[PDB]
DNA sequence: TTGAGGCATTAACATTTGTTAACGACGATA
DNA sequence: TATCGTCGTTAACAAATGTTAATGCCTCAA
């Protein structure tokens, strides 16, 4: 993206450096929280919390650009608990102070009104994600969930469009829907491949009808098209 | 409340006049697709959608002060086909034009800030409503959602704590979970009232067990202590 | 006074999902 | 080569939710 680049060389030039992630890595925990503002540049991380009595819950992914904060701005003070971990390889993100942050968009505007513009789809995202799974329950989150790493990391291949993520278990399914047992999330997939919507091969997912997705995931899909239009328009 | 009484005279100062409104009129609605920046100063909204088949979806509740956006300040486009119901008697709101906007927060940094903020508030709460009724269900999600209007709502009786709100009828309860028959609403607070945390009285609610909530709301209990903290003072 | 419609309550029956266990496949280690 | 642990199915049963209908309370209108 444009406008992340112009961004990028903005701090390199304040005297801001890359710091490099590898995976199973926290950026910000839920345990120790300093309030940052990190600017993941290159690479696919997970937001994630973790209940008091051990339950995982995957609240999103974040492919790079894009702006994550722990904290406000004005009151410096933490926005939530979670975790940003790193599920690709290795990724770079710029990791800033809260405070840091206010002097720089003071003076450039054009740099404010775009994390301004991120922070936007941050709030639809969250709508139209909240809309589809608070539908259709648990069969529809599922559903929901794939539509999104289908137009994200999805790549259209002979037999379907393949989601290019590494181990993407049946757990991790579970965490990102709020359910807790595997054995649930295979059942519902046993339904999706019963019904031929995907195709389980080489510990991946192919997508054959996306439309029946959509069905269940119909604000997202608006979402795609009205937020980002550029990888939306890869699959229509 | 300082905060935003210093960005109201700012608006009036520039020309923008209040516009009133009336119970059950919406201001900006799905099906006519206008991008504004409206600034609820006063009254009470719920911000609304309807499916393509008549189900209907109450993403959450706003009221004044405070700050929502139907388009992007980069691109101009809508972030979502949503509708805001004006559900108070009586609600005032700064309506403006999206394309007016960008060009007012340039000016004074200390407004844009302001706006900004709220932005991070947004975010935050939809992070932990979607946790909370992701983890435990149904009964969960009218549990985290009861918690949210405690919070708001709230005043103190010798009977309980009054949730001071018309209608709140199973159906609009059911609707900000995600439930579509009344019965199975009420089915899940004829146990609530059983285990003894709530009580209908006078067609109201009245929560005896706030921290019973806590437990199926724990990501939305301590939202209000960091985003809201005069509000959550009020309670504890 | 009667009667219509809307809401809350409860039932009952179907469907979904929570939960645990057993099975078999696959890889990794010695 | 045998053996261990991880993950995907599948079964089986319990709990929660979807769904529809009936009943009773309440207001409104004539």
């Amino acid at each position: 993206n444009a406008q992340a680049e112009e961004f990028k060389k903005y701090l390199e030039t304040n005297g801001i450096k890359p710091k490099q992630f590898h995976k199973k890595e926290l950026i910000f925990n839920q345990w120790d929280p300093q309030e940052y503002c990190i600017f993941l540049y290159d690479g696919i991380t997970k937001l994630t919390s973790i209940s008091e009595n051990g339950t995982i819950m995957n609240l999103q992914y974040y492919k790079g650009a894009f702006v994550i904060m722990s904290g406000f701005i004005d009151t410096e003070t933490s926005v939530g608990y979670y975790n940003l971990e790193v599920i690709s390889e290795q990724a770079t993100a710029y990791v800033i102070k809260i405070n840091e942050l206010k002097e720089l968009l003071s003076k450039n505007l054009t740099h404010f009104f775009y994390v301004f513009q991120t922070l936007q789809k941050q709030v639809s995202y969250s709508l139209a994600k909240f809309n589809d799974f608070s539908i259709n329950g648990k069969f529809g989150s599922i559903c929901g969930q794939l539509l999104i790493l289908t137009y994200v990391y999805g790549k259209e291949t002979p037999d379907g469009i393949k989601i290019t993520l590494d181990n993407l278990t049946m757990q991790e399914l579970g965490y990102s829907s709020g359910i807790a047992h595997s054995s649930a999330v295979s059942r519902i997939i046993s339904k999706l491949k019963q019904e031929k919507v995907i195709v389980y091969k080489n510990s991946c997912f192919y997508v054959q009808n996306l439309d029946y997705l959509k069905r269940y995931a119909p604000k997202l899909d608006e979402w795609f098209y009205l937020a980002c239009p550029a990888t939306w328009g890869k699959l229509n």
